[PDB]
Formats: C-alpha cells, structure tokens, sequence
C-alpha cells in the first residue's frame, strides 16, 4: 500500500491489524492499518508479501506496530499490553526429540523477546495459534495472553530485517463487543508509543 | 534459478528440509528450501514468490513436496494431495465453522486443481504439530504434514497453482524407497505437464 505508513519524528511506521472489527474512532484518528487478515497463515503471507514489495521499493519501515486484541484468563479484562515476549502454539516437534514450541532447522527459542519497552505500559507475554482459546486451557498455555497473529508477524519482519511491536488489549477469556473500550485504550498506548519512537525507542547503547 | 522448465512451462519445487531428497529426486530438481511448519512455509514461499513476480519470470506451477503422517494409509507409498485443509484453524467459539478462516471465502477443505494418472490420490491437513498416535483420531483427512496449506495460500496470493506429493514417513499401520517413489511420482508429473496439463 505504502500510502498506510506513518512518519513519526523523521521514522516511518506501519501498523498491522487482523481485521476491521478491532479499528475504531480512536484508532481511526492516529492511523490506517494494513489489514493482514485472520490466523498465522493468512498474517505470515500478507505481511511478508507486503514487506517484499516495499523492500524492492526502497519504502521500508522503521518500524512494525502488530495490534489488536486477545484473550486471556490471567489478565485484568479491557486492558492493554505491550507484547514482552510471544510464542507459536501450533508448533509441536516433541514426537521427534524437540521441545515444545521450538521449530526445526530454525535456530530461534521456544520464546521469542521482543526487542522493545515502551514506558507507561504493561507488558505481557504473549501465544500465538490459529485456535480461538476458551475455557478450560487456557490452563494448557503457558502466556499471559493469545492471539492469533503476532508471532507470524515477527516471522515476516525477522525475514527482512524490521524490529517488531505489539500491543494487546483484552477482550475476553474472562467469559465480545467491549471493543469500545479496547479501541479507545489501544489508542492511549500507540500514542505512548509514538512518543517513545520520537525519543529514540529506535537506537542502541 | 532452482526453477525448472519442462515444455516451456516453469515448475518451481518446494520442500521443508534436506529430510526426503534423496539421490534420486536430486536429479531431477534442486528444490527451494521453505522451512517447516506453517508461518516458516508461509513466510519463506510468500518472499520467495514475492521476489519471483517482480522479476516476474514467475513459475507456472508450484509443486509441494515431502513426506507426511497417516494412521491410515500404508507406508512407503506417495500420494499425490487431492485437498488440503488447515488443522489448527478453530473459530467455532465465535461461531464460525471449525476449520475456516474468517474473512476469507474458502472452504474448510481446498481442492487442489489437478490430476495425474498413475499416481495414488490422498487428502492432506496440514498443521505445525508433528501428528502421533492417539491424535489421529480427530483428523479426518487420509494424511497430515506441517506445509502445504501454507503453500496453498502463498501459492493464492500470487496467482500460480500448486501441486502437492508425500510419502508416508511414519503412522502407517504396515525413507529411502519413498525418495524412489517420490522420484516416479514427479517423472509422471513433469510427462503430464509435457501433454498439456497446464493448458
Ligand atoms: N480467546 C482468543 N483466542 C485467540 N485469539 C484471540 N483474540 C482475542 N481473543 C482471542
Ligand atoms: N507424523 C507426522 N505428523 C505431522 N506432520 C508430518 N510430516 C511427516 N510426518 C508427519
């Protein structure tokens, strides 16, 4: 699209979101997100088809903002989180000798530290998998929180070489439309965010 | 570059890891190499495709490759894939099929475009979990792997049909015969191409 990426403070961003029931009013005014669509497969092929046309473009970001909601039953409801770590729940080798979580040939740990922290936010570690988690395990996941998403994300940004964000609101997992709520705190966060990325979120040291 | 031309249509072959390319299948093609699971095929075909349609180039057909578990099928024998479904898609608590991706208009089983005579046919799940013993049970496709579907959707994304084949590495009531077989299977494969498979 390239017309979606944002410039705060001479970086470029570009936020990515599921699908369109996640972006409201708040949402609306801050940025146009790429929609990437529902499940690690659909996520990993649009992102990545879109990062390989922006990077033969010479358009690349600076940044990528992964958002949306997810469930948990450890979290408080209607809050928002920025993603610490994140991890592929659908990856099972153990038959074979590996452990939970880890994939094959692929020299990455069964949880993956995001690189950054953005003051004034919570942090939570997060699952990735293409199963809507509900009820009983939950007690099964390890994570703070589940999604459907990220870690196909940070896959398509590893590939070619763009650091990735989350940020998570929680909209059930407790027991849905409290979207509302999430919108408006999800906006709160990428204004922190934003903020941070003017400070220099981006640099070593 | 790894493409191969047969009747000037471009096949372009796909497989996770070294694991089932044998000598036999080396010289036929010298495969992609897409990673395993479904994010790693996802992401690695999608770039691979990506970089191929802007130098477009791009192949006429994408083959998908490798071996595959069944508790039902026997061993040792490849199967060309008639379908492939998404196994660790579940939206059913929200009320979708489970099964199907929201949004997308697909069923929860795909059909895969073509045919080959000679060939055993099979329906293939694919999901990013090694299938073993007791999980069997609630897979109703005749195999499983960990790639093809991810495959199917890069393979969607761009344009380009996709073709798959496995051999049956483990499950399988009663992998060197299988990188023969493998073998025969793409021969008849690249021969029904030359007969206009492709049209
Ligand atoms: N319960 C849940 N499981 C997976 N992804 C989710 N996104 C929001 N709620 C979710
Ligand atoms: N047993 C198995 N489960 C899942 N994917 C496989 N690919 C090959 N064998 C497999």
């Amino acid at each position: 699209q390239s017309n979606a990426m944002k410039t705060v403070a001479g970086k470029r961003l570009l936020y990515v979101m599921a699908a369109d029931a996640e972006y409201g009013r708040h949402l609306a005014k801050l940025f146009t997100p790429l929609m990437i669509g529902v499940g690690p497969v659909e996520a990993a092929v649009n992102l990545a088809s879109a990062l390989a046309h922006l990077k033969l473009a010479g358009d690349m970001p600076d940044l990528v903002i992964s958002l949306g909601s997810a469930g948990s039953a450890k979290l408080p409801q209607a809050e928002v989180y920025q993603v610490s770590s994140v991890s592929y729940r659908d990856m099972d080798a153990s038959p074979i000798g590996f452990e939970k979580g880890v994939t094959p040939f692929l020299d990455l740990p069964e949880t993956v530290e995001l690189p950054f922290r953005v003051a004034g936010i919570d942090t939570a570690s997060l699952s990735t998998g293409g199963n809507i988690v509900s009820g009983k395990a939950y007690e099964r996941i390890e994570a703070d929180m589940v999604d459907m998403e990220t870690y196909a994300c940070l896959r398509a940004c590893q590939a070619v070489g763009v650091p990735l964000l989350g940020l998570r609101g929680i909209s059930d997992g407790a027991s849905t439309q409290h979207l509302h709520v999430i919108d408006e705190k999800l906006a709160g966060a990428v204004a922190r965010v934003e903020r941070a990325v003017a400070d220099g979120l981006l640099s070593p040291s």
